[PDB]
């Protein structure tokens, strides 16, 4: 390391912390830059160099990182807690954390070389014919392909490639990550990675939720499963079974939207799909983020500023280039230079996912001007809500209206229902999904599912929490868990079931800030500064503040709460509540080991 990016001598009392603090931001911002701009350039461009400078640069980052923790833990280990200012207590108590800094110099090359790799595999992996890529390709088979044979050859093919190599390396990944999480004091790296919650009942109190919610998705489940039947009969769907794994509209089942015209209760009414009109009228990329940025500076808030358009990538590149094409938000911790990286494609709910990025980018704006540890979300959950937050009330008939892609407008009863059941397609459908996988990898990291176990214990937790089924046979040699970018990319996904939840008590409290007086699931913040100001006080102050006082402030609680979800979907939870009794449902899955069979001449077709 650099002698220049050494910490010099403090005195051991919260007088030399503050110099001490002072002094370590200073180099931090210059070995962070380093460090995302090699991401940046690799992840825009994978090539076998571009990997071994962003190797170079993650070592030289551990080599920091261990230089500044020893030396935090050797002046204020026993002290720091006591600290009189909250912003160094939390300073001091990030920089003592070294993690694969931990490592001895051949487990760390081993450590950085794996998250290279696994990255390589997910990203470049194609499904080839008797060749298709994620990003368009099978997210669009997935989404609009209506017959079982192509489907499945997506789905089959898309885990066996992605999958079946990725374990032996993430094996490896795992233990070395305990090994070095263990020497901060972590019992697994799990236990670390929850402890960013700072709550001693979160498993418990994230439990309880989804007790109060599987009702809802229960429902949907029945009702959606019925539909399915109709259109690719008895053969292939079991009323009292799982629903196989590939009809749903997305590759990993998470979130149904895509199937909305396959469900939807009132079909004569006017198509809630805006994609067509958002083709017709010829809109691009760039329509997409200049549409996004308007809503935020109508609140208020800031503009994206000139670096964002000059530096981000928005479309897929068309050289041929391999990229990373999973949408990804960009803070380069020098307060100036901030990115969104997004293959965009021309939907309604790619329109979404602009507004989810932007999001992370607005947050990276507010809390430019904090010291470089505190420049994060008061829990991980806040990150993931906001854009969100915009983006129902952009989703609301009315709202499209206002924007020229929505022309009939109505406010019967029927039309309540279809848009909430769309939303529920989106938002109900992914809790079970947002609350398993990290059930999966902290049962991984802590050694109740060893290697011999992978697929057996994700298939478990999919079928009891999701109710599905893989449509093809499966065992230890793959690895489904790894066909989910999050995993091999090492993202903890529990921040997306806590952000789910959240953004519903945000809406509600923006939408009483607001004025307004109608149903909530009718609101929209559009125009509101009154509401601009309350969401960007949350913005501004980092991680400064415990996210239980932060919350407090913001809706009057001091914890999560289900009840403003609950009272959104009200409606349509009773109308599907009562139309499944009436059809004579069987609400859940009883023959657990159902799969269904393979399609004739399966695969040739
Ligand atoms: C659409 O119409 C509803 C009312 O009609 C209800 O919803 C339709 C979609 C149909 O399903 C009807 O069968 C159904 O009965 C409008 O909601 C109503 O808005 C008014 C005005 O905001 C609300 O009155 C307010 O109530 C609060 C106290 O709760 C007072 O403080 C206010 O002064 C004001 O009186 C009313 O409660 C609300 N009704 C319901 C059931 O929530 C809705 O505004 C309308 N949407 C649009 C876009 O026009
Ligand atoms: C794990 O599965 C693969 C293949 O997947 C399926 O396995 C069975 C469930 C079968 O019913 C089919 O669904 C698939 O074959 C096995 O590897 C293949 O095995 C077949 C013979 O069954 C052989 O012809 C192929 O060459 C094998 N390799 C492939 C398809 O790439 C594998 O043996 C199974 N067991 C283990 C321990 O990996
Ligand atoms: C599309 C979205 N991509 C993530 C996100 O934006 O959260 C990307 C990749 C993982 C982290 N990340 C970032 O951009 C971080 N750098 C932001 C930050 O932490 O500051 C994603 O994965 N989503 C959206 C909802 C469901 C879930 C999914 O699709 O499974
Ligand atoms: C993608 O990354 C590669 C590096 O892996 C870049 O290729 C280098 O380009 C410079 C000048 O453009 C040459 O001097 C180097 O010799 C190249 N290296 C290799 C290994 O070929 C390439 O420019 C990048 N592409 C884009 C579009 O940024
Ligand atoms: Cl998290
Ligand atoms: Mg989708
Ligand atoms: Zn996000």
């Amino acid at each position: 390391l650099d002698p220049g990016l050494q910490p010099g001598q403090f005195s051991a009392d919260e007088a030399g912390a503050q110099l001490f603090a002072q002094s370590y931001q200073s180099s931090a911002e210059q070995v962070l830059f380093q460090s995302v701009a090699a991401s940046w350039a690799h992840d825009t461009n994978i090539t076998a160099e571009n990997a071994r400078r962003q190797e170079e640069a993650a070592l030289l980052s551990q080599e920091f990182a261990e230089a500044w923790g020893q030396k935090a833990k050797e002046l204020y280990e026993p002290i720091w807690q006591q600290f009189t200012d909250p912003q160094l207590r939390r300073i001091i108590g990030a920089v003592r954390t070294l993690g694969s800094a931990n490592l001895p110099l051949a487990k760390r090359q081993q450590y950085n070389a794996l998250l290279s790799q696994m990255s390589r595999i997910y990203s470049t992996a194609k499904v080839c014919l008797p060749c298709w890529s994620l990003d368009p390709d099978l997210t669009n088979i997935l989404a609009s392909s209506r017959s079982y044979a192509m489907l499945l050859f997506a789905w089959e093919g898309w885990h066996n490639a992605a999958g079946i190599p990725l374990k032996p390396l993430y094996e490896d990944f795992t233990a070395l990550s305990n090994e070095a999480y263990k020497q901060d004091g972590f019992t697994d790296t799990g236990a670390y990675w929850r402890s960013w919650y700072n709550s001693p009942t979160f498993e418990d109190d994230l439990e309880h939720l989804y007790q109060q919610l599987e009702p809802l998705y229960l429902n949907l489940h029945a009702f959606v499963r019925r539909a399915l039947h109709r259109r690719y009969g008895d053969r292939y769907i079991n009323l009292r079974g799982p629903i196989p794994a590939h009809l749903l509209g997305d590759m990993w089942a998470q979130s149904w939207e895509n199937i909305y015209d396959m469900v939807v209760p009132f079909p004569d009414k006017p198509n809630l799909d805006v994609t067509s009109t958002m083709l017709q009228q010829g809109w691009q990329a760039t329509h997409m983020f200049r549409v996004a940025e308007e809503f935020f500076t109508s609140l208020e808030l800031s503009p994206m500023p000139p670096e964002f358009w000059e530096g981000s990538m928005l479309e897929k590149p068309a050289d041929g280039r391999e990229v990373v094409c999973h949408a990804s938000a960009w803070d380069f911790y020098n307060r100036k230079d901030f990115r969104i990286k997004q293959c965009t494609r021309v939907t309604m709910d790619q329109l979404s996912t602009v507004h989810h990025e932007m999001g992370h980018i607005q947050y990276y704006l507010q809390y430019k001007d904090l010291p470089v540890s505190l420049r994060r979300g008061a829990n991980p959950g806040f990150h993931e809500a906001i854009g969100d937050v915009l983006a129902l009330s952009v989703s609301t008939p009315e709202h499209l209206h206002k924007i020229g892609l929505l022309d009939r407008v109505t406010n019967d009863t029927e039309s309540d229902i279809n848009y909430l059941l769309k939303m529920a397609l989106e938002k109900i459908a992914f809790l079970p999904f947002g609350y398993l996988v990290d059930q999966w990898r902290w049962g991984v990291f802590s050694g109740r599912t060893p290697p011999s176990r992978y697929n057996f214990d994700w298939w478990y937790l999919r079928t009891k929490y999701q109710g599905i089924c893989p449509p093809v046979t499966r065992n230890e040699t793959h690895f489904d868990a790894g066909a989910k970018f999050h995993v091999p990319n090492v993202t903890p996904y529990i921040r997306y079931f806590v952000s789910f939840v959240l953004q519903f008590q945000f809406h509600e409290a923006l939408c009483k800030e607001a004025g307004y007086e109608g149903p909530l699931h009718q609101c929209d913040i559009y125009r509101s500064t009154k509401a601009g100001a309350k969401l960007r006080k949350v913005l501004r102050a980092g991680s400064s503040r415990p996210w239980q006082e932060v919350l407090k402030d913001m809706v009057g609680l001091d914890a999560l709460d289900a009840q403003p979800l609950l009272k959104y979907f009200q409606l349509v939870t009773q109308w599907l509540q009562e139309q499944n009794q009436q059809n004579g449902e069987v609400l859940g899955w009883p023959e657990y080991q159902w799969h269904p069979p393979l399609p004739d001449n399966y695969p040739e077709g």
